[PDB]
């Protein structure tokens, strides 16, 4: 096995790298890199090494690493361009792993942890670590074990040990429900005092120094804390030991925040899972609380409990510890069905960057490219700083607030990267410039066609249609690769079927599984020798096909990500290959392509229906368009259908048959008009929506930009049993709306889209009546005290006070007769409730810690003085009104003269 690295780091004039050797052993190296740089030489040179612009370069070998840093500084000062990879780590890696990679993973020490601390006020400061760490869970990927560090004695109450068996019991058995398979994994360890707890943990670390490091919110909390705490009581001199190279760097951040430090641990690759998820989930979420995610992601949730989180140890150490183990597991479980860490491995291993650098598109891509060129003796530019310049972005049509029964949408595949490829946009393919007319004129083909030999953008640009641009040819490769791997992933799957089937008519003695590539399909030759196999040789044979199917796809996905992040790096100033023009070129082209096809579509359609100027294109956003089908349907009469579904196929066919070919054919025009290099602008149908047929429902309706809801039957061809609801921007998600109301509005909406006014009305009446009898929490509002709590503290209020913060002060004011039981409110997430007129608390609203009940000393008073109507209105009716207005509907039946009569 050809080795591979784990981590790299530059300290002084040397590279420090933990890597696995030939026979899988974690070793440490200190190499004094002799980095080489470049400078432009006069034409009359015997050289290879030419930049992306052709100009010749000569190599400059440095001997000593900081010499090169000096050198660079120098050239710049003079005015001379200094070329090459200014980042040496990356230089090293290419230079040392000059081959495709092949990494293991079972040989990579991913440590996953979560620490816990107790505090009167729910949150301690990672910055100063005043409070003792009381619990630490550390799952080790290599050992596949959970190490638990438990603090028996604390000034916040000493406690009893913990029971593995009680942890095992069911909910009703006063048990914690920790899953069996995990139970014999746990390695509990209790401790008297903190000094020992830490001490030991420290030793555990140096003994099993981690490579990747995860957790949930580990980076912003867990890590900074562990770090400081130890520093505080044992001195930084020793805290540094967390670095396998004992080098460390603190760094402060800001915002409303201010002193939010982050410690970079030299030697290890922190990869907070909250980010890891944020970036690759492909699913936009409203909150990132570990509960909510593990709930949607895995259905289960978080260990439920009584009382505030600052009490749980003091009030139920058994569960306190149990919950830690649960948490760490959650993540483990998520990474299993999502493979995020692995993916990270793959990605970084491809590009040859520090793993964490995965988070940065800039670093990632810069590397790739550098490598590509590197093997063709070309030289990369040099990072030039540029000013931030507010260029145009995606196009979003302003919709007409109304109801739209039948609707269907289409998607531009990949867009930005496709555009790049179509126009052949590159820093070194820039041909010229041209007199540019108002964009509007271009999307109408009114403006006169620019260059007769250049690929252009509507902003005035023109690029050569000859030389293949560094960037487009680069993307292309990746885009080819995904096609390649998606291919494999699919082969080992349908090949996986072949094995699963021949296992029912198993065994024909004692044999050997075979040397077969699993990436491609089988061949009758091997399809036969297979029937002849045993349940021992097969099965094992299956594992191999099952594992290559996982690999192939984990690689395929990798590509998908690259492609998406690319525009984001071009649009970024630190990008070595940045250029505002290229940037504005892309975005404006997109901007046009859309409204151009918008025109084309309306054009085509109202001609096919024999109508005039009717605009079907209802809305558009970035890469998608939403057409109105209302007309088409009425044309062939609603009654001519005998089945909700029956229509869907019709629209579907119409799309793929009439529409799509028209679209592409009308898109070709544009390609010639701008006279680009290839066609690449493809759009395919995707959603199809409308009310159930017979149902007096409305299908969909829009409130405004990015604010709409639709009843969907078909999506990208795959049909639905029950209609699904694509809700967008309409606050059924906004974490601020009461959990009760969120389900309530969702229903109203469904009742609108599928049933119609009549249905909606009766519901409104129901939840309205029952509203009063519900649990307060579910109907309370939620916001976060952005700690601007300071900004006011006149002990009392003081103008410009947001309603939010208004209630907080009135809480703390009345909290005065504390008893310690009232959990102090500290700069983070709250509840808030109305409060009728003349209430004895003063002010006219209260708020308290999220996820906590309210201290009985006042709780009942509060409830008594709740302003239900005010509540109802601001939280439920107002957002509701918004919807009804747009859809021309009424949620309250007005006077029918037939009232007063008894039918
Ligand atoms: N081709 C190329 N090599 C670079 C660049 N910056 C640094 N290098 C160094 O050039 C040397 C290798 O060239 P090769 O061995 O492939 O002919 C290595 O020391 C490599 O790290 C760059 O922009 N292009």
């Amino acid at each position: 096995m050809k080795e591979f690295y784990l981590t790299v780091e530059q300290i002084g004039d040397s590279i420090f790298e933990r890597y696995i050797d030939s026979n899988g052993r974690e070793r440490t190296r200190e190499v004094e890199y002799k980095p080489s740089l470049f400078a432009h030489c006069p034409e009359s040179q015997a050289t290879k090494y030419f930049d992306i612009y052709g100009k010749p370069c000569t190599r400059k070998l440095f001997a000593n690493m900081r010499d090169a840093s000096q050198w660079i500084k120098r050239m710049e000062d003079i005015g001379l361009e200094a070329l090459g990879m200014d980042d040496f780590k990356l230089a090293y890696l290419s230079d040392t792993y000059n081959y495709e990679i092949k990494y293991d993973h079972t040989k990579i020490r991913v440590a996953n942890f979560d620490i816990e601390v107790t505090s009167p006020d729910g949150f301690p400061e990672p910055s100063q670590a005043k409070h003792p760490i009381d619990a630490i869970t550390h799952y080790d990927s290599i050992d596949d074990r959970f190490y638990v560090f438990d603090l028996l004695n604390s000034p916040y109450g000493n406690v009893e040990e913990w029971s593995i068996e009680i942890a095992a019991k069911l909910q009703e058995q006063g048990g914690d429900e920790v899953p069996s398979e995990i139970i014999d994994k746990i390695i509990y360890m209790p401790f008297d005092n903190e000094k020992e707890l830490l001490m030991e943990y420290l030793n555990f670390w140096q003994q099993k120094t981690p490579v990747i490091l995860t957790g949930w919110n580990v980076e912003s909390f867990d890590i900074p804390y562990v770090y400081n705490r130890i520093k505080n009581i044992f001195g930084e001199s020793t805290a540094k030991r967390l670095s396998p190279h004992r080098k460390t760097r603190v760094k402060v951040i800001e915002n409303m925040y201010g002193s939010r430090e982050i410690i970079t641990l030299f030697g290890i690759s922190v990869l907070d899972y909250i980010d890891l998820y944020k970036k690759f989930s492909f699913t936009n979420q409203p909150s990132y609380s570990l509960d909510y995610i593990s709930e949607f992601e895995l259905n289960v949730g978080k260990l439920k409990y009584d009382g505030p989180i600052s009490k749980l140890r003091e009030s139920n150490h058994q569960r306190y510890i149990s919950y830690n183990i649960i948490d760490v597991y959650r993540v483990l479980q998520i990474d299993a069905k999502r493979q995020f860490i692995n993916l990270s491995l793959d990605m970084g291993y491809y590009a040859k960057i520090q793993i964490q650098s995965v988070f940065s598109p800039i670093k990632t891509w810069d590397a790739i490219i550098f490598n590509s060129l590197k093997e063709q003796n070309k030289v990369i530019p040099q990072g030039r700083s540029h000013p931030v310049q507010p260029y145009p972005g995606a196009f979003v049509k302003e919709p007409i607030p109304n109801r739209y029964k039948y609707v269907m949408s289409f998607d531009l595949t990949s867009l930005y990267p496709s555009i790049i490829r179509q126009v052949n946009i590159s820093p070194e393919t820039i041909a010229g410039t041209f007199k540019v007319a108002p964009l509007h004129d271009y999307i109408n083909a009114v403006a006169e066609r620019p260059s007769d030999v250049y690929s252009c953008s509507p902003n005035g640009m023109m690029y050569y249609k000859d030389r293949d641009g560094v960037v487009p040819t680069e993307i292309t490769k990746v885009f080819n690769q995904r096609k390649e791997h998606k291919g494999y992933m699919l082969a080992a799957q349908r090949n996986g079927e072949i094995i699963k089937e021949a296992l029912h008519n198993p065994n024909l003695s004692v044999d050997e599984p075979l040397d077969v590539d699993y990436r491609f399909d089988f061949s009758d030759e091997i399809k036969e020798k297979i029937k002849k196999l045993s349940a021992k040789s097969l099965n094992e044979m299956l594992f191999r096909a099952q594992r290559t199917e996982v690999a192939g796809m984990t690689a395929q996905i990798n590509r998908k990500l690259l492609i998406n992040s690319l525009y984001g790096a071009l649009g970024n100033v630190w990008f070595r290959y940045y250029d505002l023009r290229n940037a504005t070129a892309i975005t404006t082209f997109g901007q046009m392509a859309l409204q151009w096809i918008e025109r084309k579509v309306n054009e085509y359609l109202n001609e096919v229906c024999g109508t005039e100027g009717e605009a079907f294109v209802l809305y558009g956003d970035t890469d998608s368009i939403y057409v109105s089908a209302d007309k088409i349907i009425d044309k062939v009469g609603e009654s001519k259908f005998r089945d909700t579904n029956h229509w869907v196929d019709f629209l579907d066919k119409f799309a793929r048959e009439r529409m799509e070919p028209a679209i592409d054919r009308g898109f070709r025009e544009m390609c010639e008009y701008m006279n680009n290099k290839q066609h690449l602008m493809f759009m395919d149908r995707e959603a199809i929506a409308g009310p159930p047929l017979g149902s007096k429902g409305i299908g969909g309706f829009w409130t405004g930009k990015k604010r709409y809801a639709l009843n969907v039957w078909d999506m990208e061809g795959t049909r639905y049993a029950e209609p699904k609801l694509k809700i967008m921007g309409l606050e059924t998600q906004k974490s601020s709306t009461p959990k009760a109301v969120q389900k309530a509005l969702k229903e109203c909406i469904r009742r609108m889209l599928q049933e119609g006014e009549e249905s909606l009305q009766e519901y409104f009446k129901e939840f309205e009546k029952e509203f009063r009898q519900l649990n307060y929490i579910s109907i309370a509002s939620v916001s976060s005290a952005n700690n601007i709590a300071k900004y006011d503290v006149g002990g009392f209020p003081g103008p410009k006070c947001p309603f939010h913060i208004r209630g907080i002060l009135t809480y703390n004011r009345a909290i005065k007769g504390n008893i310690d039981a009232p959990q102090v409110v500290e700069g983070e997430k709250v509840y808030v409730l109305p409060l009728r007129e003349g209430n004895p608390f003063g002010d006219k609203c209260i708020a308290w810690p999220s996820g906590t009940e309210i201290t009985d000393l006042i709780k009942d008073d509060v409830l008594h003085w709740m302003d239900y109507t005010v509540l109802l209105e601001k939280t439920f009716i107002k957002p509701l009104e918004g919807f009804t207005s747009a859809a021309k509907l009424d949620y309250e039946k007005k006077a029918s003269l037939f009232d007063m009569f008894d039918f």
